[PDB]
């Protein structure tokens, strides 16, 4: 009855193809598997462990709140939720927040809100949502239909309608499809899944202008790119384009299942009692942990450190390219890094990831052509050098015949 | 200072929370900011199935919390596989998927039923049959499968091919089902819908019709699962085995966690990348749910749920004898609904508020029904104390006459 990679196939729905090793312990930006093999973690569980594994402050918040109160339901409010809400409100454009459990749920709330606001303020026919090719917004039927990857939205029966997709960064295309029957434009300021592509300033400002013109709400999905990832608290702050609604998850709780939807009072008022809800959403345990996380991430020193560390990674990636000639582009913001493979290595991202893991380093992909890095925002310089040397080793092994 | 007014300044106006704010819980007692003590018969809507800060759950939280919280589903993890094995061993399930809420578990179940039909039968086999008054969550898809139009209206185009008929109306289901039907989705006991239990004939009938039409029978046990009814799952009480089952709430005793349970044959319809989750199935949630499962799935705890139900029922009967307020006491195990007599129709919220004033937390199940969903291990002493408080509350409401 030992637990092995084979056990996965016997137990879990076949929706994942997990690695051949099972991480069992983590500390900072290091992880150990069952055999005690050590890995440097540049993946962050896909940009989630923004303060690494078992950060003492987050462990302390978890344990202390864990002794006090976990859950009371939204029949009630609670102190950690209200404290966290205040912090988000003070630090951002938001005037009101709703807490949920996952990015998908935050997006569901955001999209329902944009829909309902249009229904109540303007017209029940103002239903069109504009989104972008390659977008990822979650796995619910509604959110995956707003997502821009048909491979993930096909095959589940009738999709919720009135969603139009155009290319990311194509402002003309957005102008062309938008009208007085449009309720929302939904965009990731950096498409994390779709090759780590950042919105251009003209594009993002243009979305703000078009939403103003058409009385549509601009929704920023900052599930991946928010909570310090870009080296600003939220990516919108880098761009200086303020959305109507913003969603946050992943880094928000440093690994704890939590998410948030942020908006203004005027927009929040379109919801009435019972318009939306959640059993677990905004429970005091999640909110205590996310509070601790927020308090660390939202400091000048940590935010500056994110840029320092980005350049430490970028310098290694450039050195790897000088030696092995494998990258055409190194992009992203802060500690969301994408490195696009040259045409010679098109479709090989998964192979470099696999070789990385063999070499003791966890990395990501962003589609089949792009390597992705989303380490802890406080990853130690020593871990960056050690892990990037392991990665350079993996690259060397892969390109040996080429 | 954090007050009730603070909520109005901070959270979307989707809730109208009580004027008091719980800050601490231990077992089935809760304290607010003023230090007022409450007996908890609400369980945060049937979630804290082992009460607040149960030592075993706190232990599991702390132990895993100092080890590993999250690695993403790029990897599996020991707690997820341990918990999966436990659920598989104890139920009809052969495979599971962990998610973060009941809504998410239902999303997974409904997408799976749809996808299984598409790949195993026909892309046109899309009809989902569900029931009036059903509650399945708040996502656009799940609220559309839910049977309360008030909650699904007003969000733009709903996902199509969902048909609603009355709960417990087997004839109506037979009438709407055909070869183009992919699923029948049902709560074995409708919790939010007045605490209405399925009849044996209705549930066994759904199984037969699903077999006839090659549709999947999906039990939403988010509320009635994980010991709530005095069996591990309500389907076990009924002896009707569904094709897919969803679980949340009690599963994590307060921790955000949920599960979708099915057979290998059905699970195999999904391919890699068909569904997924960032947080779903993380080792922390699974460690806590594992500890919860290990406690709830014992003969003693499950026997106790029935002893305790009768303790509640007897008090509710004593209250009706004194005050003439209840027409029916129903539900299963420690999901209890007490329907109000005609004279008190629509006033369940009045009794809930009087309850809170009197130091006892209770629920409603629509405007005509009082609902109780305490910890499955609630102490006899707390049942008596909370029920005497509730009796004082009823006395106060009746006295205004
Ligand atoms: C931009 C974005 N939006 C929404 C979600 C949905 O969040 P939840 O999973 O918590 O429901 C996500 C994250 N969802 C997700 C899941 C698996 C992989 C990846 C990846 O970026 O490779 C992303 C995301 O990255
Ligand atoms: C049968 C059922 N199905 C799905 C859900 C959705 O679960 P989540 O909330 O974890 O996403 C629920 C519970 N959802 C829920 C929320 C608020 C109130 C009530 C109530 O029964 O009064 C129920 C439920 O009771
Ligand atoms: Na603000
Ligand atoms: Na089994």
């Amino acid at each position: 009855t030992a637990i092995t990679r084979a056990t996965f196939d016997e137990v879990i729905l076949p929706v994942y193809a997990p690695a051949d090793f099972i991480p069992v312990k983590g500390k900072g930006s290091r992880v150990w598997d069952q055999q005690g093999k050590e890995y440097i973690d540049f993946a962050g569980g896909i940009a989630v462990t923004a303060l690494g594994h078992c950060h003492p402050a987050l462990v302390e918040a978890l344990k202390s709140q864990g002794e006090t109160l976990w859950h009371t339901s939204n029949v009630f409010t609670n102190e950690p939720a209200l404290r966290l809400g205040r912090k988000l409100i003070d630090a951002t454009f938001a005037e009101r927040v709703l807490f949920m459990n996952s990015g998908t749920e935050a997006n569901e709330t955001a999209f329902k809100l944009a829909r309902h606001y249009a229904c109540v303020r303007h017209s029940p026919f103002k239903t069109k949502i504009i989104a972008f090719h390659n977008a990822f917004h979650g796995r619910s039927l509604f959110t995956v239909s707003v997502g821009g990857q048909p491979k993930y939205s096909d095959g589940f029966g009738p999709k919720p309608a009135d969603i139009i997709h155009v290319p990311f960064n194509d402002l003309h295309a957005v102008k062309a499809v938008m009208d007085d029957h449009t309720c929302a434009v939904v965009v990731e300021p950096i498409q994390g899944e779709g090759g780590v592509q950042a919105a251009t300033p003209e594009f993002l400002k243009g979305l703000r202008d078009l939403c103003d013109e058409h009385q549509a709400l601009l929704v920023f999905d900052e599930v991946q790119c928010g909570m310090g990832r870009t080296g600003d608290l939220f990516a919108y702050m880098h761009y200086g384009v303020t959305p109507d609604i913003l969603t946050s998850a992943k880094a928000l709780g440093g690994g704890f299942p939590v998410s948030a939807m942020l908006t203004t009072q005027e927009i929040a008022s379109a919801f009435h009692v019972g318009s939306h809800g959640s059993t677990y959403g905004g429970n005091p345990l999640a909110c205590a942990v996310a509070g601790a996380t927020f308090d660390i991430i939202n400091t000048p020193e940590v935010l500056q450190g994110i840029h320092t560390k980005r350049q430490q990674f970028v310098q290694h990636l450039q050195a790897i390219d000088e030696q092995f000639d494998i990258f055409s582009d190194i992009r992203g913001m802060g500690l969301l890094i994408g490195a696009e493979l040259k045409p010679k290595y098109k479709g090989r991202a998964r192979d470099f990831l696999y070789a990385g893991a063999e070499a003791g380093v966890m990395v990501l992909n962003a589609g089949a052509d792009v390597m992705r890095f989303a380490p802890s925002l406080v990853v130690e310089e020593a871990d960056i050098h050690e892990g990037m040397q392991r990665f350079a080793q993996a690259v060397g092994k892969v390109v040996a015949l080429e």
